[PDB]
């Protein structure tokens, strides 16, 4: 069947941003027949996979709960509420997600509307390699479907994918615990080679019997009555497909595929990535496989048989990728140097500890990051993409000398270090305050992100010349503006205090001792790195149990 059928009717609106005046060339990309074609590997990975979901056990949550994740900006009910009435518990929202609850109980069969936009998304443009990117697109349904989606579905997909996939399941690490275990895996082969798999628009190449295989393993956990009714409702009423309306309330055409405003599409993407892979893996014979998988985002490290038979054994997992809908866009290649492999737009570095003891930490390449910083500091933008980018990447060079020192002294000029900021962590929503920055990242990164040294000569030319290639100042200015930044952190006390002696500790002529800092032990981070919900429509508050006086 075809990914998408369209009426003709625009998608509509709502270095540079992605607009929906691009949409057009996104659609022609996008728009498809899949050939599928099944095997034994395929059929025998399903039923292992299976097992494991079955030791599963998920809760309904209730329509309170529901509420409490959602987003305070999440896009206005076409029935007359709001995101705020939503989490306000207001009667008017309560009523109508609870009739949309008892719809899904009642009706098994009739598609559920959803609405198509694109998504205005910074990169940086550059002449060098191509043009610019067109918008991607993104298809969700009403706000109160979404609540009744968390209802039915938010325990599952927040268990589900770590016991089927166990340690292959990369939402479940800290960027620390990815690099520690691809360093493990890389370092158990004899000879590793390692490649990273581009499927080309994986969501288009997702079939209505790949959702409905992912069902099969929803299925699998012990469920109540009416969560085992509204998944099998929700599969063949919105997530194999139906109707899309674009902005203006127009019909768009129609959907066979992934769509990727919905809660399941984070985890039905790794489940599908990851049984599609590990059954590629058999038909290939790659020996001793070791996966990672976040979403379409895939890495595989296994034994190498030789140069020859390497590119040979890619070209044979390619093809049986291929039969099973999910061809690539760049062929893999194959890595015998783990910090060659670029896995989730990012790859392994290795620094020292203030004791000269090595530290392997996860970098990627600036530019995506400053331009996105530079836009968010030119407008006020609704996800701060620096905040996110300063938590997973606060070990790097660029984070802490570059985005550490720019917004700390915005925040100092605004008088804002205390007020909550929205950020991105695996595509969740995450309400955070400036002035914890030092407690986060000695939880996810430990002590030593504070006290790194000896960058490799690869990372600091890296960032040198994206510094250049960009029209900011180069790195000696901002040790300069880091002295300053810190002096009046320090001036501050309290948690201010502690952001200028943590986060600019490598700005001193004369580095201090650190020692943890006591307070961080009480934040809770337990829903943190637990899953991904990319287009999930999730919400948390950053919270601290049990306070001491003194901190
Ligand atoms: O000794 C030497 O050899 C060099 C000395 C030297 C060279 C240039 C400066 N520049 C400045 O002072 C100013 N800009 C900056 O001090 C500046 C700060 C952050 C900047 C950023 C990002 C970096 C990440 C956080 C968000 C801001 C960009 N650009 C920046 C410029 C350059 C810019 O203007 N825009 C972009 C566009 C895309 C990406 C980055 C940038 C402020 C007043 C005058 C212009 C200062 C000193």
């Amino acid at each position: 069947s075809m990914s998408y059928t369209w009426t003709g009717a625009l998608i509509t609106p709502c270095v540079y941003a992605t607009t929906s005046r691009s949409a057009s060339l996104r659609q022609k990309k996008v728009t498809f027949d899949r050939l599928q074609v099944l095997d034994d590997h395929y059929r025998d990975v399903l039923k292992e996979m299976k097992a494991k979901a079955s030791t599963v056990k998920a809760k309904l949550l209730s329509v309170e709960e529901a509420c409490k994740l959602t987003p305070p900006h999440s896009a206005r009910s076409k029935f007359g509420y709001g995101a705020k009435d939503v989490r306000n518990l207001s009667s008017k929202a309560v009523n109508h997600i609870r009739s949309v609850w008892k719809d899904l109980l009642e009706d098994t069969e009739t598609p559920i509307d959803t609405t198509i936009m694109a998504k205005n998304e910074v990169f940086c443009v550059q002449p060098e390699k191509g043009g610019r990117k067109p918008a991607r697109l993104i298809v969700f349904p009403d706000l109160g479907v979404r609540v009744c989606e968390k209802m039915a579905l938010y325990d599952v997909v927040s268990t589900l994918p770590q016991a089927v996939m166990g340690s292959s399941y990369g939402f479940q690490y800290s960027p620390g615990q990815r690099v520690e275990f691809l360093v493990n895996a890389w370092k158990a082969k004899k000879c590793p080679m390692g490649f990273a798999y581009d499927t080309r628009c994986f969501d288009s190449t997702v079939t209505e019997n790949d959702i409905r295989v992912e069902e099969s393993i929803y299925q699998c956990c012990d469920l109540a009555p009416e969560a085992r009714q509204a998944i099998r409702s929700l599969t063949e009423r919105l997530y194999i497909g139906g109707p899309l309306t674009n902005s203006k309330g127009q019909n768009c055409g129609y959907r066979r595929c992934r769509a990727s405003g919905v809660l399941t599409t984070s985890c039905g993407n790794t489940l599908t990535c990851y049984l599609k892979a590990a059954a590629a893996c058999r038909a290939a014979k790659l020996q001793d496989c070791t996966m990672l998988v976040c979403g379409d985002d895939l890495v595989v490290i296994c034994e190498s048989a030789g140069t020859q038979e390497d590119e040979a054994s890619l070209r044979a997992f390619t093809e049986a990728m291929t039969r099973y809908s999910a061809p690539p866009g760049d062929p893999p290649k194959p890595e015998y140097d783990l910090e060659l492999i670029t896995s989730c737009s990012s790859n392994v570095s290795v620094a020292h500890d203030a004791s000269g003891k090595r530290v392997y930490y996860l970098t990627r390449d600036p530019t995506t990051p400053l331009a996105r910083a530079a836009w968010e500091t030119a407008r006020h933008t609704p996800v701060n993409s620096w905040l996110g980018n300063i938590i997973m990447y606060a070990p790097t060079l660029w984070a802490r000398m570059i985005l550490m020192t720019h917004f700390f002294s915005i925040l100092l000029a605004q008088e804002q270090l205390e007020k909550a900021l929205d950020c991105q962590i695996y595509g969740a929503c995450y309400s955070i305050e400036p002035l914890d920055l030092p407690q986060i990242i000695q939880r996810l990164h430990g002590l030593s992100a504070f006290s790194l040294h000896s960058y490799s000569p690869g990372e600091i030319n890296r960032v040198a010349s994206c510094l250049r290639k960009l029209g900011v100042p180069p790195l000696r200015v901002w040790r300069h503006r880091a002295r300053s930044v810190r002096a009046r952190l320090l001036s501050q006390g309290g948690r201010a205090a502690t952001c200028g002696k943590y986060l600019f500790n490598w700005a001193v002529r004369t580095k201090l001792k650190l020692t943890p800092i006591p307070a961080a032990s009480q934040l809770d981070l337990s829903s943190w790195f637990v899953a991904g919900y990319s287009g999930g429509d999730i919400y948390h508050s950053l919270s601290r149990a049990r306070p001491r006086w003194f901190m």
